[PDB]
């Protein structure tokens, strides 16, 4: 089956985090070319997605999933399911978003106290923060990365993401679990070693992302092992 991504840049190009656990299946990706990952433009938004949506189901998709954690987080639980209400009825597909895919596996994983590790500015962990204590669980701190530019992101390696990790969960020691949720950067190796180093298990947003899309299509295929309890399932 083949599953639709609506996707930030303009270009179009499906995530590189996440695609290694599926690497037989077919995605499709559509870019809004939003300029922003948190735009404003409440309505906008939701014509782009929809458009875009659109575009995907005539090429295919047998769902869509928003690829975006902050475009599906920043303005709360009511536009993630305002996104998520919107894309189904444009296509009639189901469809989902970063930020459900987020809540489904922090809720598989049974967790409900979490620590963040981050790439985002304050402003944006504040709204992330936000959504989840929307979504009942708790967030007990978050430590993030603090950099820009494709030369800093360039260097960032899955030691830099673990240690962020480490970090994270230190500063909050009464925390169920992890939310690695590092837009644009490579997680996957982290996830495992994480959960090893600390004996709590972690969930990345882009990752859970194809995860969950791939569970709404329903066929059936396992994401390769090795990449944490979650995706060892």
């Amino acid at each position: 089956p083949t599953i639709g991504m609506i996707v930030p840049p303009a270009a179009g190009l499906v995530p590189a985090d996440g695609a290694r656990l599926y690497p037989d299946l077919p995605f499709i990706a559509s870019g809004l070319g939003l300029g922003s990952v948190t735009p404003e433009g409440y309505d906008a938004v939701i014509e782009s997605v929809v458009d875009h949506a659109r575009r995907l189901q005539k090429q295919g998709a047998a769902v869509v999933s928003l690829m975006c954690t902050s475009l599906s987080f920043y303005r709360g639980a009511a536009f993630n399911a305002a996104l998520t209400v919107a894309m189904r009825e444009a296509t009639g597909l189901p469809c989902t978003t970063m930020s459900t895919a987020v809540l489904n596996g922090l809720r598989a994983l049974g967790v409900r106290r979490v620590a963040l590790a981050t790439a985002y500015i304050d402003d944006v962990n504040e709204r992330l923060a936000a959504f989840l204590a929307e979504e009942s669980l708790v967030p007990t701190g978050c430590r993030s990365l603090g950099i820009t530019g494709v030369e800093a992101m360039a260097r960032v390696d899955t030691a830099t993401l673990v240690d962020l990790c480490v970090r994270a969960f230190e500063a909050a020691p009464d925390s169920d679990g992890i939310l690695l949720s590092c837009g644009g950067l490579l997680t996957l190796d982290a996830i495992p070693e994480v959960e090893r180093r600390l004996g709590v298990p972690v969930v990345s947003s882009s990752p859970a992302g194809f995860w969950d899309a791939v569970r709404l299509a329903g066929g059936g295929a396992k994401a390769r092992p090795g990449y944490g309890r979650l995706f060892d399932e």
